[PDB]
DNA sequence: ACCCACCACCGCTCA
DNA sequence: GAGCGGTGGTTGGT
């Protein structure tokens, strides 16, 4: 649920997460804040195979990707007030990356939408579009390839939907969920959408006046709100159930006090725990000894580089040089510079103090495409010299 | 009596 | 959660 909603509101704009990140950083002069429904992982990460704990290993890699994007994420967990990777390990790993874990009192997607409304986050990444019913304005879904590397997302805009052909707004979709559900039998997304379009989605708190209006409209269709008449659809008395109505209208979410607490404490003083990550990966992935250390260095270095650029907003302690420029399609033509750096020097781990058991040398220069905007923010002098040398 | 377009629903598969 | 074909039902007819 809601089944068939995408044929009504649209499938959504497919867009590079990098583009969303960099555009917001340019438009709003600070990194994008994104609430992530923790329920999204449940079917995406238990598809990885091989090695030790591949499910949380997938989680590790998408966290490194979040670093590379410069996104400030907050992962929201479900609460018990709702009407196989460990939560403990997920939260432990979230802290090691300098990210934020947040426990909803009830359903996470309701909390995520609430956080967005309160200006705690700029957008929501969830299983589906249910977030719109809980007040979300910008909601993201399907963080995946476009495949290979997971670079793109599917963006739904609540205002544009309420204007587009469906005319489905928040209270329209509630009525759809009220009548269709998954409650009137024989109904019915098509009819529910037509009922919503007629404006029956208010529901501004003796409600039986309203109920026998559309009930009259469903069987006679004198206003012509429908393609046909529906004398077969017969409506229960409990309906419209009002517990259900305000499960959407005021879902159980964090207290005002919690909101203002988050408002001062998120984003946190984000810092990646290197030594913490080294122990985690050794314990959980069997990334043991010198090979395991080098493996962590290689994977973590680029994101750690991006992350430290923004955090200052000669310092060649980050970028050793620049050599190219591109507007690749994977980022929807977001200007990137080919950047060099020393992985082990940047991560700050010495593979030597670990036992030894073509290849990759963490002490030699590695290359990475980093968004030009982030580089100008973090290493402005090196970028100007690159621009200077290239007008010759 | 029968056709017909539309639709709601079920079972299916992959996440 | 979300895509597919079947299909049984409803509607408005033919
Ligand atoms: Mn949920
Ligand atoms: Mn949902």
């Amino acid at each position: 649920g809601i089944k068939g909603i995408y044929k009504e509101i649209g499938s959504g704009e497919r867009i590079s997460l990098c583009k969303l990140a960099i555009d917001h950083l340019e438009q709003h002069n600070r990194p994008l804040r994104l609430a992530i429904d923790m329920a999204i992982w449940q079917f995406q990460i238990q598809a990885a195979r091989g090695g030790s704990n591949p499910a949380i290993r997938t989680l590790f890699y998408r966290f490194v990707r979040l670093l590379s994007l410069g996104i400030h994420p907050i992962f929201v967990f479900d609460g018990p007030n709702k009407p196989g990777v460990s939560t403990a390990m997920a939260k432990r790993l979230i802290r090691l990356f300098g990210f934020t874990a947040h426990d909803a009192p009830g359903e996470a997607e309701a909390e995520c939408a609430y956080l967005e409304q309160q200006g705690i986050v700029d957008a929501v990444l969830s299983e589906d579009v249910d977030t719109i019913m809980f007040g979300s304005r910008v909601t993201l879904r399907d963080w995946s390839s476009e495949g290979g590397p997971p670079t793109h997302v599917t963006l739904h805009d609540a205002k544009k939907i309420a204007e587009g052909p469906s005319g489905l707004d928040r209270e329209g979709m509630v009525l759809v969920a009220l009548m269709s559900g998954g409650g009137i039998p024989g109904c019915g997304i098509k009819v529910a959408c037509q009922a919503a379009k007629a404006g029956f989605g208010k529901e501004l708190c003796a409600i039986t006046e309203w109920k026998q209006r559309l009930l009259h409209e469903l069987r006679t269709n004198e206003s012509g709100f429908f393609r046909t008449k529906h004398k077969a659809l017969e409506i229960p008395e409990n309906f419209p159930n009002m517990e259900v109505l305000r499960y959407y209208t005021h879902p159980v979410v964090s207290s005002p006090a919690t909101i203002e607490r988050l408002r001062q404490e998120f984003p946190p003083s984000s810092t990646v725990d290197i030594a913490g990550l080294r122990e985690f990966t050794r314990e959980t992935f069997d990334w043991t000894f010198r090979p395991g250390a080098i493996k962590l260095i290689k994977v973590l270095a680029p994101g750690l580089l991006v992350q430290r650029c923004l955090d200052r907003y000669e310092e060649s302690t980050l970028v050793k040089g620049i050599s190219m420029r591109r507007e690749h399609f994977s980022t929807d033509a977001t200007p990137e510079l080919r950047v060099s750096f020393i992985p082990a020097e940047l991560v700050g781990l010495d593979p030597g103090q670990e036992p030894e058991v073509k290849p990759f040398d963490p002490w030699q220069p590695d290359l990475a495409w980093v968004p030009e905007t982030i580089l100008k923010l973090g290493v402005p002098v090196t970028v100007e010299d690159w621009e200077e040398g290239q007008r010759s």
